[PDB]
Formats: C-alpha cells, sequence, structure tokens
C-alpha cells in the first residue's frame, strides 16, 4: 500500500511548488480530496455505483455516437473501416476522427444553454462544491462544466466573470481544465481505447482534484462577484453559433497540435545532434523523460522494471500530446513485449494519461482565454506551466485512487 | 389543373391574412409579380424553345463547374478520384471535399465578375424591367434583381447606401427576396449533391419576382422612397477567402444540425417507444404536419407523406439538410419511386434560403450595416421567412403545374 | 565558355538597363550603392552555386532544414495518419499525392517555428548583422537594410515589426526599397511548401539569400534616394506587448496564424487553377474560329514572355516554356507557376529540360511579385503607415517590376555559374 504515501509525495511537491503555504484552506482541500476519492469508491468499488455509472456511459456512448453519425454524413467514407482495412492503424485519421466532435459538443453547448440544462446543472453541481470546499462560485460554475463538456470550449461560459476573477480562481479554471477529460477527447479515446467508464470517472475525478491542486499553489486572494448586444434568437441560431465558434476553435487545436509535435520532433534531432557530437549517440528524448519522471514514476505505487517505460510514457504526457503517449503506450500493451501489464501498472497509466497536461492545452486556453480577456493575458500565461503541473497531479491524483482500487 | 389554382388562391390568401394593412396594397405590382413569375413559369418550363434554352443554360454552368471541380481535383488531388468509389462506395462521396470548394469557387468568380462590371449590367437590366412593370422602388429592385446571383456577405453591396434611408416596406423586401433566394455558390453546390440543375435555375430566377410579390402582400409601402479590391487577382482571392470562411461556416453548421436530429430522434424514439414507436422521428412528425400544405401545393398525398418531412426539415433546419435526404430518392438503387411532378414540386420548393437561421444572418449583418433599425429588423422578424418560404412554395406550385402539364424529365 | 558568359553579361545589362531606363530621375542614382548590391548578390551566386565551401555550406543547410521538414512531416503523420502514408501512392498513384495534406500544414509549422526562433532572439540578431554588413557596404538606411534583412526569414506572414517604428516617417525611396524587398521576398513558411512540391531546396536558399540585396538593387535603381534617412534618436516606436506573452505563446501564435495563412492559400488555390481552366475554355472556343483551338493562356504568355526568357539565358527552344511559367509568375502567383514546372521535374517527363534552364527557372519564380500582391502590401502597410498609404498605391506596379526584376538578375546568374559547373 504504497499509494497513500504516493499521495503524501504528490502533496508535498505541490507545498514545495506552492507559493504560499500559510494562505492554505484546508477546509477546502483536504475536503477537496476526500471528495475525489470518495467519488472514486462511489462509482468504482463498493456501493453497486457502476450501475449509474453504467447507464451514463451507455448515454455517453450514444452522444459519441450521434457525433460520429454527423461527421460519418460530412466526411462520408474516410471515417468508415475501409480505411482501417487499406491503412492499418494510421487508417484512423485523428484530424477527421476528433477534431469536428468539438464542433459537436460545441453546437450541443450553446444548445443546452438555450435550453436551460446546463444552466441547472451546473448550478446544481458548482453549488455543491462551492458549498463543502468554499471556493468562489465562477471556479466552481468552471469545474462543473469540465465534466460535461470539455476543456476547450468551457471557457465559453465564464466569460462575464474573466475580467473580474483574482489570479488564483484563474489558475483554477487554467488548471481544472487542463486535468478535464470531457466533450472532444472522451470521444477521442473511445474511438481508440474505448473504456467508456473509466474515462467517466476519470472526468468526476479530474473536476474536483483540479480544484484541489490550483488551490495548493494560488489559493486565495480577495473575492469577486458577477458583471452582465447578440445573444441567440432560436434553438438553430445556437447551433449553428456555437457550431462555427467550435469549429475554428477546433482549426485553431489542429494547427497547435501538428506545431507543437513537430517542435518536439526538432528537438530529438537537436538532443541527437549535441550526442553524435558527443560520441554518446541515438539518445532518445523518451528515454531522457523516463530517467527523469522514474521516482515519481515508482512512488505512484508502478514497480521498477514497469516503472522505467511507464515513466517515459509520462514524460511524453507532459512534453507531447496525451495521443502520443497512448500511442507508444499500447505499442507496450501489444504482446512480444518484455515489459508486463501487472494488472496494475496498466490500470495506473491508463488514468494518469486521460487529462491535458499537453503544453498545446496550455497554448490554446491561454491564447483564447487571452482573447476574451487581453488585459489579463500576461497574467494568464505565466500560470500557464505551473496549471499543467496542477492537472498533471490532479490525474495522476486519480490514477494513485485507481492503484488503491487496484488491489482485490 | 385546378388544384394548382387552388394551391395558388390559398397562398395568396393566407398573404393576405398576415397582412399589415389590406387595403393598402398596390394591385398592379403583387398582381404584376404573380404574372410574371408564372410568365417565366411557363416560358422555361413549358414551351420547347423555352427549355432548350434552358437546357443549354445548364450545359453551359455546368461546364463552369467543372472547371471547378478542376481546380478541387487539383487542390485535394486523388481523394476526389474514381478509385475512392470503388474502396469506399457511396460512401467515397466526401461531401466536404466534393461540395464546399465550389462555394469557395463561386464566391471568387462572382468577386470577379462584380469587378469587371458584367453583374453591374445585369441587374441594372433586371431592375430595370421590374421597376417598370411592377412600379418597385429603384433601390428593392436592383436588389431583388441581385439577390439571384449574389448572396451571402457580398449580397448587400448595392443596398448599402439605402438601408438607413430605405423605408419599412423595402426594407421587408430585401429581406424578403433575401430569403427567398439562393447564392450561385451553394447552387453549385446543389448541383454536386445531384440536385438537378434546371429546376434550380428557373427557381433562382422565379424568387425575386415572388420574393416582391409576398413582400408587398404583406408589408406594402405606404411611405414615398428615394433615387475595395484592387486588380483582378487579388478580387478573386479575396473572393475565394471569403467563399473559404464560409464553407467551413457551413460544414461545420451541417454537422451539427445533422448530429443534433439524430440525437433528438434518438429521444423521440425514447419517448415514442413507449406507446411502442422505435420509428417516431422528427422526420415523420414534421411530415404529418405539412402534408396538408405539401399536398395543396399539388403534390399527391402518398408522397405528400414524405413531401411534408423534407419542406419541413427545410423551414426548420435548413435547405441542405434537407437536399441531403431528398437526394436519396434520386438515385437509380433507391427503394421507393417517385412521380416527376413531385420531384419539381419539391426541388422548387426547396430552394432558398428561408429558415431559421436566416433569421439571425440578416438580423446581425444587417445590424452591422444599420443597427438603427435592428429594431424593425428583429420586430419583422419571422414575416420575412414567410414570405420568402411563400415564394418558394408558388414557385413550386406552378413547377407542378406545367411539368405536370406536358412532360418534364429527371 | 565563351558565348554562355557573354550571353550572361549580356542578360545582366539588358535587365540593368531596363531598370535605368524605367528609374524615376536617371540623375543622382548612387553608384556605389546599386554596384554593390549588384556584387553582392552574383558574389553569393559565387559563393554557393560554384566555390566548394559555398556547397558545404549550403548543402548542410540544405540537410538541415530537410530534417525540420521531416519533424514537421511527424506532425502532420500525427494529424492525417494514413492519408499521408505511402498507401496513397501505392493505391491513388500519382493523384495519391494531395496537395492540401502534404504542403500547407508545412506553412503552419514554418511559421510557428520562425515565430519562436523570433522569440528566442536569434533572428532579431541575425538580422542586425546581415542588415548590419548590408548598410556598411551600401551605404543605405538602418531601416531599409533591417528590412530587407528580416524578409530573407520571414515574408509577409508576420511583419517585418524591425521597421514598424521607422515606415511612417521613411522617404519614397525608402518605402519602395522596402515594398520591393517584400515582393522580392520568399517566405520562410511558403518556403517548405515549395519544397514539398519538389522543388529543389537549394536554389530557394540561394534565391532568397540572393534575393535580399536584388530587391535593395532595383529599389535603388527605381527610384534613387533623394532625401535625407532617419536617426534612430528621432524615433518613437511604441507597439510595446502585443502578441507574443512568452515562447508557448509564441509557438501557438505562430501555429494559428500560419494554419489561417495556409487555408487562405487553399483557397485562392482552388480558385486561380479553376479560373485558368475557365479563360483557356473560353480562349479554346474562340480560337477554334481562327484555326488555333489549342490555345490557352498559358500559350500566349509564352509567346509572349518569350524574349526575356531568352535574354537570361534560356534556349530558345526551351524559351516558349520558360515564359509560359514566369509569365504566370507575374500576372498570377508563384505556386500556380511552380505546380506546373514540377511537371517537367519528375523522370516520367513527355520532356527534358537541361540542368542550366531547371536552375534558372527555379530561381526566376522565387519571390511573391505578381499582380496580386500589392493588395497585401497596401492592406498591411496601410495598417501600420495610413497616410501613406496613397503612396504605397502609386508605387505599386514600380515594385511589382522591382521585385521580378531581381528574381530574374538572380536566375541570370544562377545560368551563368551553372554552366561554369
Ligand atoms: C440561353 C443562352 C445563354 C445561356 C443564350 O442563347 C440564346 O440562343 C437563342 C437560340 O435562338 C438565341 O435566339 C438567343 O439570342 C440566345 O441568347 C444560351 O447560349 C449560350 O451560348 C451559346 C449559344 O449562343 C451556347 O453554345 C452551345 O452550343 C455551341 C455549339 O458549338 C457550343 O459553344 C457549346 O456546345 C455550347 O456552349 C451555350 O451553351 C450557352 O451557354
Amino acid at each position: 500500500l504504497h499509494s497513500l504515501l504516493g499521495m503524501a509525495v504528490l502533496i508535498a511537491i505541490a507545498v514545495l511548488l506552492s507559493t504560499d503555504r500559510k494562505a492554505i484552506n484546508i477546509r477546502t482541500v483536504a475536503g477537496a480530496f476526500l471528495i475525489q476519492v470518495a467519488l472514486g469508491a462511489l462509482v468504482l468499488y463498493v456501493p453497486q455505483g457502476r450501475d449509474m455509472l453504467g447507464e451514463a456511459s451507455k448515454t455517453i456512448s450514444n452522444v459519441i455516437a450521434y457525433g460520429n453519425n454527423g461527421v460519418d454524413f460530412l466526411f462520408g467514407g474516410l471515417v468508415s473501416e475501409k480505411m482501417f482495412e487499406v491503412f492499418g492503424g494510421g487508417g484512423f485519421v485523428f484530424a477527421l476522427r476528433v477534431l469536428p466532435m468539438i464542433v459537436f459538443f460545441s453546437s450541443l453547448m450553446a444548445v443546452l444553454y438555450y435550453i436551460g440544462v446546463m444552466q441547472l446543472l451546473i448550478k446544481v453541481i458548482g453549488g455543491f462544491l462551492q458549498k463543502m470546499l468554499g471556493t468562489s462560485k465562477a471556479e466552481s460554475m468552471s469545474a462543473a462544466a469540465l465534466i460535461f463538456v470539455g476543456q476547450t470550449e468551457a471557457p465559453l461560459v465564464v466569460r462575464p466573470y474573466i475580467r473580474r476573477m483574482t489570479e488564483s480562481e484563474l489558475f483554477a479554471v487554467m488548471s481544472g481544465g487542463l486535468a478535464s477529460v470531457a466533450g472532444s477527447v472522451l470521444a477521442g479515446y473511445v474511438q481508440m481505447g474505448v473504456p467508456l467508464p473509466y474515462l467517466i470517472a476519470a472526468s468526476f475525478m479530474a473536476a474536483p482534484g483540479g480544484l484541489l491542486f490550483a488551490k495548493l499553489l494560488v489559493p486565495e486572494t480577495e473575492r469577486t462577484q458577477n458583471d452582465a448586444d447578440e445573444k441567440p434568437t432560436n434553438v438553430i441560431d445556437a447551433a449553428a453559433s456555437g457550431a462555427v465558434t467550435g469549429a475554428q476553435i477546433a482549426i485553431a487545436v489542429g494547427a497547435s497540435l501538428l506545431a507543437f509535435v513537430a517542435l518536439i520532433a526538432m528537438i530529438n534531432g537537436i538532443i541527437g545532434g549535441v550526442g553524435g557530437w558527443f560520441g554518446h549517440g541515438d539518445l532518445t528524448l523518451q528515454a531522457i523523460l523516463g530517467w527523469l519522471f522514474s521516482p515519481l514514476a515508482w512512488v505512484i505505487g508502478v514497480p521498477w522494471s514497469e516503472a522505467g517505460i511507464a515513466g517515459s510514457l509520462i514524460g511524453q504526457k507532459v512534453v507531447i500530446n496525451e495521443f502520443v503517449a497512448y500511442s507508444e503506450f499500447v505499442k507496450y500493451l501489444k504482446p512480444e513485449a518484455a515489459v508486463q501489464l501487472s494488472d496494475t501498472t496498466k490500470a495506473i497509466i491508463s488514468f494518469a494519461l486521460c487529462g491535458f497536461a499537453n503544453l498545446g492545452s496550455i497554448a490554446v486556453l491561454v491564447g483564447g482565454l487571452s482573447i476574451m480577456a487581453p488585459k489579463r493575458r500576461k497574467d494568464v500565461a505565466r500560470l500557464g506551466i505551473k496549471a499543467v503541473v496542477a492537472g498533471s497531479l490532479s490525474n495522476l491524483m486519480s490514477a494513485v485512487i485507481a492503484g488503491l482500487f487496484t488491489g482485490l
């Protein structure tokens, strides 16, 4: 049971990373953690919660299905099975397979707000969170939305509060957003791994976890209030509007992804460029990162042997989109691999890589969020990397909780 | 057939019913419009020389479009080639790659033409004819004359000086014809979708006097009226780009709408599943709803069941979703076979921008042009949609009349 | 080899002459500067295209850039999966090469990259150095120099931003020098695009490095300096903050920017090509009467610019073709030209082009000079200096001509040093 120990190590890291340890609201953070693990057992181990989890996952499976239908229309056969039949795994085309679902969830989002549904669920859940852990209404709203909808799409509803909110609340939105898995990305993994309820629970663990680590860094200052044109006439107006918005957002995202991935490749090339000089060549950044996160890899309860690979994967997770990490991941889960699953390590890696710690997500959030409040730009971007580490640790804590329920 | 005259009478009547002042109308005008519309109707769809001319037009335009697909073939490469069909079958047709680029191309082309001054001339002419026969103001005349060809963002270039000073009626006219017509872009799109071209052409020319018709029926004029690119290459570019962002917006819009409709039909499937309807679909509902109106226009009941659904999808969602479900029936492999006059009536009744979203579009864009009247715009609101819809409808009835009267085709 | 070099120098003399003919004031052309530029251009030509160390630097450059491009392609591979794989080649054949998917993304990438390298401060440095050299030898203004230097790497994508404080108040000759330098320049972004299209990389590199001083050359030949330059103590720069927050934000901003650029370019091409097919249709049809219905725009232009093509050293046999291509460059743009150029490169071609010609054309096509780029200048500069907008629009055509001539001279040089190797 290195799990609790691991948790301690994590929180220790937070403190080390924390700006102010004296301002920490324990009534907030401890409660958050508590809630996270509580929900964890709730959906997973004890109280037959896997049932409502199942109905949920089913429902959402149908959602993703619908989006997939629309896409099947717009892009025709390029998303069909024949692509696999010819190209194989490469037949899976992320651009077509995933990014449009941003448009879908954006539209759906707008629709619900026109209906008043998201209003309700956000009001309720955010109400609860704010009640127990005492964080401000806004950040609660955001973290609430993050469960259902995606990080990309989330900031659309915090806009009246953005110019208003403090450094702290802002950083909370940033972090929670990063750690969140919903909407686009959810469907994304479903297209590949498809472990629906795992990702579900990952979301429900992510949001308050984000809240947790966000308050372990920039806990509190002052307070905030609500501040009130072009508004949707009918449901269709909404649908189309949110669709377009989501579209150009998606384009942005794509460009970003291409960029960063390519850049990291460039960095490999750099590393090799120095190494072959230095006589010691053929060195991969992947291995470097492996060594780097290795202790951390072990701490969470991953056996050493497996911890090497795991650490590599996590390095990739931070500096590259989670999907690449996933690629080499299943490259390990495929047979003929010296590494084993251990029937724990697999699970604990899985949850860990669910979120977005990728720098690309910084760029996205910080960018758009800057567009909504250009005066806060410098502030936002200052906190990007911190936020990465935070959300990272959120997914990681979720993974530790998984490690807990691995045994029996 | 008398049934047609029934349709006409009914529609016109409905227009009258909604009028602000029924006694304020100018008979010379509205009857002028009606008479002109049906005149064109016969002219293109009845007389042999007419259908010949129309056919030649269709060929020419199709050659244009062909050039478009040539450029397309360049950009996306073999992804549009034949090999795709061999591989994916009917799924080898990729809506995005096949269609939207034509929005691009035509946007560019139209920019070019508007620059060179061709459209200037044509708009001048047709506008002239209209104000001559209908006694419409030069502003609204040129407007309706223009809305045939151009559209989307480039459409209100000619009306922009008048708008702020433009009357309540003429405004609603621009609104109306704005909705009734279609841009050349989305038109070509439709062609690529497999939609019959000639009928599209005819409808496009029918819109303007139809638009003016119902505009004047609903809101007559009680008050008196009045009265940048460098070189060609650049113009072509700007047109292409503008068209591109338009295309993107369209694609996203369609994806959204489709997926949503699927989701909703999921829900309704659930609800009606209580009574034992798993076949319950919003489609079927809408069809059941407009079925009477679907019949009035001259569609046989058996086929009116579907016609209602399609027209419905036009109204509540859009034209693209509609045509997308319509073209399934035109394919040879299609189970259900349809009457020719049905194909006609539908194809015409579906040509127009009249829908719910177009409201928002008008409001926003025109507000950007003349925000002072934005209140007036929203105030009018759906009345415009009604007008355009009815224009498309009357046109469709005419179509059914003559196509049913002689031969037509597929 | 006698007639080779003779004809080359002849061409040089021709271009320069035509320049002087169109000059505003024939008098007061500072020779030190113009001949300096000329000699620098031909110098670099001698460097990369002839002497071994030159080709060492150039070869190494090409390799490096190629690797960068490979990284970008790794990114592309990420997004579009199998659609970029070899399967598309084997299944779809030549049609398996998808322009949109295999080119524009590179524009995205290099946009990001150049943004980063600009952020870290590398570009500012290189610019400052090279422009230092240029202002030193040529005696031109600091502004002009910095501009022409910056445009070797970042083209119309990002504003030069080095001249932002200088633009408003700079003179006609400086303005026109920036304009010209712009049109002759090639963005780093659009470069890789050219590359993937099958265009030879080294020639591109060389073309750009040659381009900057060439732009300066014909700028000064057309519009000599009749007035005082600016002193850096005379200026308020402003322009605080704006786009980049940090290296991340940099890579992103560059990414998105490059994206919408790429889209714009895509639609641009779609339209242009289709329109060309259309016009060729018309010309064919009408031409059916006089007996040639195979007549095209390509053919006409080739039948037009042929003499010039000969002048720069292209043989008469290949003249019509070369002139065709360059024609398309002038009246439309570069992407179109290269698009039909590469068809002569593949070994399966129905036509064999001499190495010398291949080089010549390869260079003569490198630049943004066209009739379509004017507006870009106009607007882009108008934002920075609205009062000068009229002055800009006055100079557009002339600038087109300048950059054109720059590219031409560079091509000539190439043609000389190829026969010498």
